[PDB]
């Protein structure tokens, strides 16, 4: 069609020393366009560095990225129409650093809350912690098994036994904690545990529910999946009740929000979070034994800028007519829009900024070019630009 | 510290379109060296293609490899001493092609051998087939990959039930078969199964072990891991016995060769194969019921070239003395040694080829350079070169 940039990702991770590319393709008629990158604001001279530009595009390929290559990169394609711009792309280094897996033996007291600790590694992005009952000497792809309902992993990465019993003992299964992320191809093992036996309880634990883990106030992105945890150690095992500002909220195994997600009520799951879920959530654990326990949490839903009206890819107008580049953005907190024309700030002349778009009245020739709408807030930075081709 | 090439891998895989590098670094004093690549024999002009050379090295980075880029690449570093060469590196494309997962229902006859078939995809390298009991929707745990003792996966990718019972039925678990390899980041699902019920055996099968799967004669590379399978459907479940040319071979859970690998004796595992393992393996399954079963096959151990004497990284001698570039290679079949001097074949002059190395008597000046020993056979191609610096 016309010379326009293809959309690109918000962030691109790279494994140190591994070749990675920062995309930048020109859709349509890409004749005589010159591409240039800018990093962290100042201009980037790739020729000088250890990088190269992909052939028929502006994509910058790092031949061996270093930690010092991290940064904010923006691309600019100079075309007959003007200067297209890419969103600002975040280039970060992905990794997972963990000390060698150490195997530990444990002999916990029977009928009493327990928990295996996991040593979270230094990594980015945040890794995925998984816990598994690992059969020894078996093949990696055929060694996992299931945990009782008494056992659940918290969002902190630890395994929680509401009460540990003798059935939790084994001479061949290991309680392993593993982590994986974009920096490795197969999960890494952080620590291993072996429950070899269980001591009898002399100091008679009553059974009163005691906090093992409980979610604190939190933020949540609308459309995301939220999980509020209420893990208590009780005897017998209790089923937490959940209330949103006082009203019941347990639902069923298949509602949007429910405590029935195979965790024995240890977790209230929002299959999908909405703004209306904001409120103070309370949970109560009563198991007969002792005083019942209560906990309060405030779920706050926030959101990255959302384009209720994505700028048009292209707008062709005739010298004279008035053009209206549409653009409406919403968000929480409210995003703040910044307009650009050919990669620079506006200039009072004819361009009128409304909340539903930009309006240029007396369209002359020097008005042609790319108009960019940048929506931003502490939860995201987005950018979409429309090429205004007049003639 | 003279110019010497760093060792490199035998094969480098690439995911179509993804930037990949074929290394080539010069250890030591790398001043004024010129790097050049040759693909499939003919000379490679990277500048002309969509590739670039890493900065202070000879490493060739493909900015967007295509299927047509596959091939055998060799590198040559032109240095003051002569021309160093890398081994020939095999550049291949990795992929995993599978038809969309189809879910199938199954109602097998009770108390009788069973097996779920898995549709192996088209891929390279060979993928890893994993089978798992997949709980449907919302599962906070890891999929269960540890089934009854009656269930084991064969080397062909199928799941084998020695006998299928009512315990193998479920309306919430699915028997899933997945495959993963270097071409994908997370496992791909090949086929799903649901055992919803079981019919009653109307053909009085009394429990006699019947072959479900048994390994046939096979070849094995020395140093690799070999698995001999002997999967029979019996009631009660039997433990196969393993014999090598008549002598017992079951060993223990931690010997080099053992039937104790968490497969209930359905597999004899060689943690690492040696030429001494060649022989006729026999296995017998007796479960009381009926006549005992026997099976044999011929295991032949082969091996890629092995350097009993790796050429030295560097040898400095004085004009006059006689140098002896050592090099001894073994293999099965016997590898074939090919010598080179500065990237070309020898020349009768002074160079005398013995089995333990190359011998140059009257060392003059034109003798200086890199001498390469190439060992090859149908199981491997290795190359190591010695720089002979005289003065």
């Amino acid at each position: 069609k016309y010379p326009v940039l293809k959309d690109q990702p918000a962030e691109v991770l790279f494994r140190e020393n591994n070749p990675t590319v920062l995309e930048c393709i020109i859709e349509g008629n890409d004749q005589g366009v010159k591409y240039s990158w800018k990093k962290d604001g100042k201009s980037y001279n790739w020729q000088e560095h250890n990088a190269a530009l992909r052939k028929d595009e502006g994509s910058l390929v790092f031949l061996r990225p270093q930690a010092s290559d991290e940064g904010h990169y923006q691309c600019f394609a100079e075309t007959p129409a003007g200067v297209a711009s890419s969103r600002v792309i975040s280039f970060r280094k992905t990794y997972l650093i963990a000390s060698p897996a150490k195997t530990h033996e444990k002999t916990p007291i029977e009928g009493r809350p327990f928990q295996l600790d996991c040593v979270l590694p230094n990594a980015y992005p945040k890794p995925l912690i998984t816990w598994k009952k690992r059969l020894s000497g078996a093949d990696p792809n055929a060694d996992v098994t299931d945990f009782d309902r008494r056992i659940t992993a918290g969002p902190d990465g630890n395994l929680y036994f509401t009460i540990v019993t003798k059935e939790d003992v084994s001479d061949i299964y290991k309680y392993v904690c593993t982590a994986k992320n974009a920096a490795v191809d197969e999960e890494v093992v952080l620590v291993e545990y072996e429950i070899k036996g269980v001591t009898k309880d002399n100091s008679g634990y009553k059974g009163e529910p005691v906090p093992q883990y409980v979610s604190k106030d939190m933020m949540a992105k609308a459309g995301d999946v939220t999980m509020i945890y209420c893990m208590y150690g009780s005897n017998p095992m209790g089923y937490p009740n959940y209330f949103k500002n006082g009203k019941d909220v347990n639902g069923n195994p298949e509602d949007r929000i429910t405590r029935h997600n195979r965790t024995s009520g240890k977790r209230l799951l929002f299959k999908t979070t909405l703004p209306e879920d904001e409120g103070v959530y309370t949970c109560e654990v009563d198991n007969g034994v002792g005083k019942p326990q209560k906990h309060s949490l405030k779920l706050t839903v926030v959101s990255a800028p959302k384009y209720e009206q994505k700028p048009e890819k292209v707008i062709v107008v005739k010298q004279g007519q008035d053009v209206t580049i549409p653009c409406k953005v919403t968000g929480l907190p409210a995003p703040n829009v910044v307009w650009s024309h050919n990669a620079k700030p506006l200039s009072g002349g004819r361009a009128t900024v409304t909340d539903s778009g930009l309006v240029i009245k007396g369209v002359k020739n020097g008005d042609k070019g790319y108009y960019g709408c940048r929506a931003t807030n502490e939860h995201g930075d987005k950018y979409f630009e429309t090429l205004v081709q007049v003639n």
